[PDB]
């Protein structure tokens, strides 16, 4: 299996977006977070973030932001891959979450979506 | 609390946009500013700016600009996080404001915008 | 003939998209994959990927991504040029494919897409 | 007042756009120009340009281009700040103009545009 | 006159787009090409290309691509400035053309496009 691709939520929509700049530790950072819904429900893990100078995978900040904003704009069904309990800044996690955004793929029906499944 | 996230206006719309180049002191800079409305109302702080080579957070000029431009285009409800009394160039503050743009988040209703609240 | 331009699918549509970050071997990478259809049909080779730090051609990651995203949005008829059996990470190829994305061109009719043909 | 912000036209529209590459003297450059209208009229100064490797302010080429292209698309009322008779290449000024683009801001009415005013 | 601005097609439409990666000599390159129509007719010169690491003007690849994609999206009347017989890769010219894209400008009517004329 593809490392860090075993945790995901399928057929969700990105219905909120946060983008901001923020100092954490000794690093000046950028971050964004997606807020998730699944139809009228709010999924268990519903806030996922990516930070430019922190994380399991620091590459792809701009591309991941553009991708998320695009799906925010369309409101289409997606699968979000993420990694839990990454962020150590307790102020950041309380306001948002500890989840790191790993990947986003598109969905054509219930439980297909592009990408690896368990 | 997340430092610099304690000051914000919720459920506003970005109804004006400025982008320009400008020399301040001896430094060549870029800046943009968002102008705010709240329905027919004008919020306490209504002009917020970001500058590429100045400010409490220099990172993220391009992403913040594209993000602001997007919300200007849709005119949707957003929350604006900002920092007061930042800019020391009195020519700039008189023309725009002393406010530095920190973050922009989306709103799902008149009771929910993404991000930390007081 | 143009090297790497001898394998392609004409008049297909991009109907799915994946973007992600991933450690492959000893490298931190970004990737995306397009999923292809031909009307209601799914061609035998239907998944094509590009990776920023791996492949026969590492250049053009951002531009190819933006290009792929535009055509996903319009859903218009395109020709996809690709190279088979490139990726050696069996975790990746099993979840996605071994195909490398080389070029995308638009189509004017059922008989004509821009670019070189066999 | 903000240096280089004393010359502008309020409530004009960008109704034409030029982007190109060009060798000027011994330098390889990019440039773009906006062409202006004011309703059904053409203002006295109606062509304003920005060049990547020349000018009073070389910074912000890509951001200014994107900014201008957006207003070209919306055709909305803007205020254009510019500096006259900057470019010295007479082939260029004859084809386009000698004006350097400094800033673009939006207008809510014929009595309000964002930015410093006289 | 502006060197390399003496050859152009006025009031054409970009009706096709090619983007790709390709090795030429010892250079890994990106290229794109626009395909041109003039209403229902196909103009004498109908394929014009720009290559990131080759040409009379290597600068402005991303910006020229963005510009071309924009006019492809709108299908609007443009003027294309180009240079003939530039590419020496005969496999490339056979697939596309020997034409280098120099500039693209907009047209407000059937007798006016922005930029210098003969
Ligand atoms: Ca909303
Ligand atoms: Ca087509
Ligand atoms: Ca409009
Ligand atoms: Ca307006
Ligand atoms: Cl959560
Ligand atoms: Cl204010
Ligand atoms: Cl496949
Ligand atoms: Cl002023
Ligand atoms: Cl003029
Ligand atoms: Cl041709």
């Amino acid at each position: 299996n593809m490392a860090d691709y075993n945790t995901y939520q399928s057929n969700v929509q990105i219905n909120n977006l946060s983008y901001g700049v923020y100092r954490s530790g000794d690093k000046e950072s950028q971050f964004f977070c997606v807020g998730l819904k699944r139809g009228s429900q709010v999924p268990n893990v519903h806030t996922i973030c990516k930070i430019d100078v922190f994380g399991t995978h620091k590459q792809g900040f701009d591309n991941m932001l553009a991708t998320a904003r695009y799906y925010y704009a369309t409101g289409e069904d997606v699968r979000i891959y993420y990694k839990e309990n990454v962020w150590t800044d307790r102020n950041f996690t309380a306001a948002f979450s500890g989840n790191e955004l790993i990947a986003i793929t598109t969905c054509t029906s219930s439980d297909y979506c592009m990408g690896p499944t368990l």
